[PDB]
């Protein structure tokens, strides 16, 4: 059908959206903490700790996947690279401090992104 296409066509520049977005995240992170996956080679109790693991690496394979349906599964994917290292790590930590400097900086970003998805539509 043509509306499965005009759908298809919002979705697909949801998804170039998005991609910006995620590119500006990851840009907050230099260090690049949470660019891939904690490595269960390196940590192997992780998935005792943490039951949904995330990092930006994952979040692009499901971006380019257009897997993301709306802005609000996004940042559920974000919040959980943030909220998984805050409970992990201890305040006095490396990966605690960049994760809070992450949400901090990542909000404005966040923020217009909210405004620029209900204004598109």
């Amino acid at each position: 059908s043509m509306e499965q296409v005009a759908m298809e066509l919002r979705l697909t520049e949801l998804t170039r959206l998005l991609r910006s977005v995620l590119d500006q995240l990851q840009d907050k992170d230099p260090a690049r903490i949470f660019a891939q996956p904690v490595s269960l080679k390196e940590v192997p109790d992780y998935l005792d700790h943490i039951k949904h693991p995330m990092d930006f690496a994952t979040m692009r394979k499901r971006l380019e996947a257009q897997g993301y349906k709306n802005l609000h599964e996004f940042e559920e994917d974000f919040d959980l690279i943030i909220d998984n290292c805050m409970k992990y790590n201890a305040r006095d930590t490396v990966f605690y401090r960049a994760a809070v400097r992450l949400r901090d900086q990542g909000g404005v970003v966040l923020r217009q992104a909210r405004r620029e998805v209900d204004s598109i539509g």
